């Protein structure tokens, strides 16, 4: 006789939340993005990569925007290589890593069918193209959501579920088992570095490499860890929010986290065109201090932008992307 399941479900999914709008000046929908912009990452030179076309006649693709232009226009990056099947390319989280000779690597979570891999590409800037280097999969990478690169083929990955089969995983989620987990992957060594998560989702790292941040979507929490020289993670603190936190970006200059969120779990998980999900963007400053300063920078009911997952800032501008629909480019 335990209504505990119903009340635990109602809080994880935030079932009655209604967005308090927070407005920005000069918001423009990005021309050419209509099939999602689930993750994005901006380089220090202002080039932004965006994954798009995620599925749970328009393919998965990676898009490029040059945010130094006054009206940035998106372009599709061509994938070259014969080691990747691009017909099933279905991109999700992404990360970059810039090596010492200045080579830019792009890592992309890919879901061909219901499996996960991480695809490593080298960015060829002049040609506007991604050279495929390699496809990574692993038994400890069953259901990958996002990664943060710490080398050309080294990364921490979140897995949003423990199970791969879609029936199993959807039950796994509804029951609140919280068996999802985080994996450190390298050529030499692959191991679980944290576990027990209710829907681990965004992940990122501080600019000095000392701290890893992990979003726990359905617990509405961001976990902060100290990252050791040997890649171990030790819990340092946990932030709680009243919203479902999706992808984390890090401002390289200050270290602030910028977070894409879903106010209402029902509207994002149980989709319908008559009642679309809204959007919400959080800024988090001084995440190690006694009180982190948390600010809603943008929030709206979804009549302009539906289902924000990610946001990042570049030179006074905010770029926001979503799981399945548009993207928004605003003044701060
Ligand atoms: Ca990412
Ligand atoms: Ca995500």
């Amino acid at each position: 006789l335990f209504d505990r399941q119903k009340s635990s479900f109602q809080t994880r999914f935030n079932v009655h939340r209604e967005v308090t709008p927070v407005e920005l000046p000069n918001c423009n929908l990005v021309k050419g993005i209509d099939n999602g912009s689930e993750d994005l990452e901006i380089l220090p030179n202002g080039l932004a990569f965006i994954s798009s076309g995620l599925k749970y006649d328009k393919s998965g693709k990676i898009l490029l925007m040059d945010l130094n232009e006054k009206e940035p226009a998106v372009s599709e990056l061509e994938i070259i290589g014969n080691t990747l099947d691009i017909s099933s390319f279905n991109p999700h989280g992404i990360s970059t890593f810039i090596d010492d000779d200045n080579t830019v690597y792009l890592l992309v979570v890919n879901h061909p069918g219901s499996s996960s891999t991480v695809e490593v590409f080298k960015f060829q800037e002049e040609e506007k193209s991604l050279l495929h280097l390699k496809t990574i999969r692993h038994k400890l990478l069953p259901s990958v959501n996002d990664i943060v690169a710490v080398g050309p083929e080294h990364f921490y990955a979140t897995n949003d579920h423990y199970f791969i089969d879609p029936y199993l995983k959807s039950w796994e989620m509804h029951l609140g088992l919280a068996w999802s987990f985080v994996t450190y992957y390298s050529p030499n060594d692959v191991r679980v570095v944290a576990e027990g998560f209710d829907f681990a989702n965004g992940i990122n790292i501080s600019p000095d490499g000392k701290y890893v941040y992990i979003a726990e979507l359905l617990a509405h929490k961001i976990h902060v860890y100290e990252k050791h020289a040997n890649w171990t993670l030790t819990p340092l603190r946990v932030l709680s929010f009243d919203t479902l936190v999706d992808n984390i970006s890090v401002d390289p200059v200050t270290g602030d986290l910028w977070v894409g969120c879903h106010p209402n779990g029902m509207r994002i998980f149980f989709y319908d065109a008559e009642n679309p999900p809204g959007s919400e963007v959080l800024r988090i400053q001084d995440i190690l201090s006694e009180e982190p300063k948390v600010t809603v920078v943008y929030a709206e009911n979804g009549t302009v932008l539906q289902g924000s997952t990610v946001a990042a800032v570049y030179k006074g501008k905010l770029l926001i992307g979503t799981v399945f629909h548009k993207a928004l480019y605003c003044d701060l």
